[PDB]
């Protein structure tokens, strides 16, 4: 059996980057915060939970730092790691962690004993970490254009898609979503309506980011993407299957960013990490009810 886990390089602004290293009595080891996925939990949601459970900090996830695989007695441990900025809380000793230290990255590398954690910290230092995040979401499942009676623009999410929309709230809050944009289609708006309620935030309607608009004027949609991305906060943009591959691929080619994963599924999220207006990460997340 392979055990699926997620964790983070939790860091704070000391005033100046310091990274958290945790000590576990059981092993007498120093490592990065991580833990197993609960039933129905996505990797990002688990990473955020495990930060809170092991360090007592609240954090916002940024750039994905790849995956590690190592043997355990039970078989194989597989862990996805995120950069995560502390936004609050404080260390409290718990059932697994008795000590936490905050170190500059060079001192943290020496403190970490496992090769796979040092691999992860090397990925963390290679690019900026004080990032802002654009979250590009394909709308949830919404049935078939082929069977819909009515204006197709009005076609609503189906039951599965409404569940994806509810499950995206925890997914997008883990990345500190703060502002909301949707293509001018009901199924796009309904996908981030639950997040809108959680944030008490209005969704801005985007006629330039529909399939029809994108197909006829790609350049207007690319400019509007960069305009949204330039605004303060972490925007969510919910759009359609025939828009997202083109925008992501165009931005990754121009920035020379290589996505480690890829897909275009209904309910999927691209996590675009920006530092000083430059793309530094493009992280594909499966739909919350897939994997
Ligand atoms: N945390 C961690 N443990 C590692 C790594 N490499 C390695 O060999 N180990 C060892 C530490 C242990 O010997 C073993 C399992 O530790 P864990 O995955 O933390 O699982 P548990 O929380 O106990 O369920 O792998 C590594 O990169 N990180
Ligand atoms: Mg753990």
């Amino acid at each position: 059996h392979t055990v699926r886990a997620a964790g983070a390089v939790l860091w704070r602004d000391a005033s100046t980057v310091e990274v958290a290293v945790i000590h576990r009595p059981r092993y007498d080891d120093w490592s990065l915060p991580k833990g197993k996925l609960d039933q129905g939990e996505t990797e990002p949601v688990a990473a955020a939970r495990e930060i809170h459970e092991e360090t007592g900090h609240t954090a916002v996830l940024g750039r994905r730092l790849g995956r590690v695989t190592y043997p355990i007695p039970q078989g194989t441990k597989r862990v996805w790691y995120w950069a995560a900025k502390s936004t609050g809380g404080d260390f409290s000793p718990n059932d697994e962690v008795d000590k936490l230290v905050w170190l500059p990255v060079d001192a943290a590398m020496d403190q970490l004993q496992y090769p796979d954690d040092r691999k992860v910290l090397r990925r963390f230092v290679k690019r900026p970490v004080d990032t802002k995040t654009v979250l590009v979401v394909r709308h949830g499942t919404a049935g078939r254009r082929s069977r819909y009676k009515g204006d197709d623009r009005k076609r609503p999410l189906d039951k599965r898609g409404r569940a994806q929309a509810e499950a995206l709230v925890a997914q997008l809050m883990a990345f500190g979503a703060t502002t909301l944009y949707a293509a001018d289609r009901v199924r796009c708006h309904q996908t981030i309506e639950p997040l809108a309620q959680e944030l008490d935030q209005l969704i801005h309607n985007e006629p330039l980011l529909t399939e029809e608009a994108y197909a006829a004027d790609h350049k207007a949609a690319r400019k509007r993407l960069l305009e949204i991305a330039g605004r303060p906060g972490n925007p969510v943009i919910c759009t359609q299957g025939k828009v997202i591959p083109g925008l992501i691929e165009w931005w990754c080619e121009r920035a020379k960013v290589r996505p480690e994963t890829t897909g275009n599924r209904k309910g999927s999220t691209w996590v675009l990490s920006l530092s000083d207006g430059e793309l530094v990460g493009a992280d594909y997340l499966s739909p919350p009810d897939e994997k």
